[PDB]
């Protein structure tokens, strides 16, 4: 399914993601908007035989079981499915793994690229919650 800005804002914020790894929500929505296009079932193959799942477009070689990336771990352990679901529990639980890992949000590009260093609170303005 694909989320609204401010439907994903209150999403991610009831899931606990408002501030998690000092990153403000907007941050999260932002990635979300420049990585999966706000859309649960996103997934984008990579060169190195992993795949980015649904949507925070989490990455198969670490983070999530897909059962074809070849060598790879599932720290969040679940199946990168999960990552698909109209549900974000998962994605989110599995975000936060990945931020609390020393990389940050500095691990999903399209939040480098499109969000860090911009005003991300834009992402949650208007939003109830
Ligand atoms: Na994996």
């Amino acid at each position: 399914k694909v989320f609204g800005r401010c439907e994903l804002a209150a999403a991610m914020k009831r899931h606990g993601l408002d501030n998690y790894r000092g990153y403000s929500l907007g941050n999260w929505v932002c990635a979300a908007k420049f990585e999966s296009n706000f859309n649960t079932q996103a997934t984008n193959r990579n060169t190195d035989g992993s795949t980015d799942y649904g949507i925070l477009q989490i990455n198969s070689r670490w983070w999530c079981n897909d059962g074809r990336t070849p060598g790879s771990r599932n720290l969040c352990n679940i199946p990168c499915s999960a990552l698909l679901s109209s549900d974000i529990t998962a994605s989110v639980n599995c975000a936060k793994k990945i931020v609390s890992d020393g990389n940050g949000m500095n691990a999903w590009v399209a939040w480098r690229n499109r969000c860090k260093g911009t005003d991300v609170q834009a992402w949650i303005r208007g939003c109830r919650l």
